[PDB]
């Protein structure tokens, strides 16, 4: 379970938030695949309700109808031909299981869903699973809301209804292999790993009991006996009833501090500066790295009112953005998760966004299809930072020194630093408002590395800027404050 199953080399995964099937078989085979990505992290894929207000919102794709692979982004023959394509370029698929609730209780009956499948959530009613009333917690929560009153009671955060939606009762084995047979059917199509959603609200115990229910991977892409991946997500950001080393033994867990402090760092607030970065990783009270997922955004956070709240760097901040990303995946804390957004209309009043809800690029409701540029960019509104040459080739960079370890770390004691991995790559960022100009000790063997920031190395040559090293290591880096890209990156493999 915490082992990633993705492609030997491979070292990371991107999240294609809501992205069409046919999208991702497509980028897989043109982009992914090539370019060294790990896997894919898919928005759910099983039936939802239509909110039509506000008009189809990013977040009604986590209140469940149903477990039929028909949702916005495809069907399940759509589906069912993305994972193969995927598993067939070496690009991994991990499905985000929405299984601690169903759809809010407040919702009417009927059809409006994405499937058509009936559904009176008032009365309790799902019969295209089929849930009854005594598939819920109703009777277990001890709220007399039914709702989540306080986070410091374990007991709610379970047993009640988060945010109104519909708690299942996992205790019950009916329950528990409903969702161990909707998990088994994914698995058996092809998927590597899930991502379990919301599990802060459901005890260690009852999803241990149903992971021990799965399969093990499709043989025709992986060897016999291997577990799926599981990341569960708990935001802890510590100082909290619920913890997230309760679900170490389940599989990984996402840790938010990361993104949270990380985001503080690179702003510099608080008082804080990138030289302390040094102890980075269990050093900051960080969970072991071996049962780590990191990430510097995800879908939820980026929004503005997340775990971490306005700290959190995101695509909208570009510039420091891509510097807290390639941090992130030049150190070997943690397993990586680089995001993947669509942009939308911002509309802040009194510091919060109003149109947080808006859902993906569409066509009256009808996902829109991800248009490649000639200059490897996007067109309708996907923003598609995994296709950034900066984050790119800091996803390559990982793979390249894989395994070597945090080695000649320096810093200015300001917000100047550099390190590197064993003697295949080398690091260095400015963050100082004022000029960089330093000769460093890399750790590379002499030679002239091309900065895969600026550039590519193409042939015998470099597109960006070119660092000689001699044969003792030793290299300067000359970096602007008002550089676009404030670091330079060198690995084993842009050396010319
Ligand atoms: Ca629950
Ligand atoms: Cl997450």
């Amino acid at each position: 379970q915490y082992a990633p199953q993705t492609q030997s080399g491979r070292t990371s995964i991107v999240h294609l938030f809501e992205w069409r099937w046919v999208d991702i078989a497509l980028e897989c085979e043109r982009y992914l695949g090539p370019k060294g990505f790990g896997g894919v992290q898919v928005s759910p894929p099983n039936e939802n309700v239509v909110v039509t207000n506000p008009s189809r919102p990013w977040w009604e794709r986590y209140q469940p109808v149903s477990y039929k692979l028909c949702t916005r982004s495809g069907n399940e023959n759509e589906f069912r031909d993305m994972v193969t394509r995927c598993n067939n370029v070496g690009v991994r698929i991990y499905v985000d299981a929405v299984i601690n609730h169903m759809c809010g209780s407040g919702a009417a009956a009927g059809t409006g869903t994405t499937c058509g499948s009936y559904c009176n959530p008032g009365s309790r009613e799902f019969p295209a699973v089929p849930y009854s009333a005594w598939d819920f917690n109703d009777g277990k929560c001890k709220t007399a809301s039914g709702g989540i009153e306080s986070y410091n009671d374990p007991y709610q955060v379970r047993d009640c209804q988060l945010v109104g939606l519909l708690d299942l009762a996992l205790e019950k084995d009916y329950v528990r292999s409903m969702i161990a047979d909707y998990l088994n059917k994914l698995i058996d199509i092809g998927v590597a790993g899930f991502r379990i959603d919301a599990s802060k609200h459901m005890w260690p115990g009852d999803i241990k009991a149903v992971l021990d229910k799965l399969h093990n991977l499709n043989t025709n892409w992986f060897p016999a006996g291997s577990r799926p991946f599981i990341f569960q997500e708990v935001i802890d950001l510590g100082g909290e009833a619920i913890s997230s080393s309760e679900y170490f033994g389940n599989g990984r867990v996402t840790e938010f501090k990361y993104g949270a402090k990380l985001g503080t760092v690179v702003r510099k607030w608080s008082g804080e500066k990138m030289s302390y970065l040094k102890n980075w990783g269990e050093g900051w009270g960080f969970m072991p790295s071996d049962r780590a997922l990191v990430f510097v955004d995800n879908h939820d956070n980026q929004r503005g009112h997340g775990a971490g709240g306005s700290s959190i760097l995101t695509f909208w901040d570009a510039r420091l953005y891509k510097v807290a990303v390639g941090f992130m995946l030049a150190h070997p804390y943690g397993f990586t998760r680089v995001m993947s957004s669509y942009r939308w209309a911002r509309n802040f009043v009194n510091g919060e966004d109003v149109n947080d809800w808006i859902g993906p690029p569409n066509n009256n409701g009808v996902i829109k299809e991800v248009t490649i540029n000639a200059d490897t960019t996007c067109g309708n509104d996907w923003v598609c930072e995994h296709r950034w040459r900066e984050i790119r080739n800091m996803v390559w960079f990982r793979n390249v020194v894989d395994g070597q370890p945090f080695a000649n770390w320096w810093d200015n004691g300001s917000n100047q630093v550099a390190f590197g991995r064993g003697n295949r790559g080398f690091i260095v960022f400015n963050n100082d408002d004022w000029q960089l100009s330093s000769t460093l000790q890399t750790g590379l063997p002499g030679g002239t590395y091309c900065n895969v920031i600026s550039g590519d190395k193409v042939g015998n040559s470099c597109t960006g800027i070119k660092v000689y090293v001699s044969s003792d290591g030793t290299a300067q880096f000359s970096i602007s404050n008002s550089a676009q890209d404030p670091f330079i990156a060198i690995h084993a493999e842009s050396k010319l």
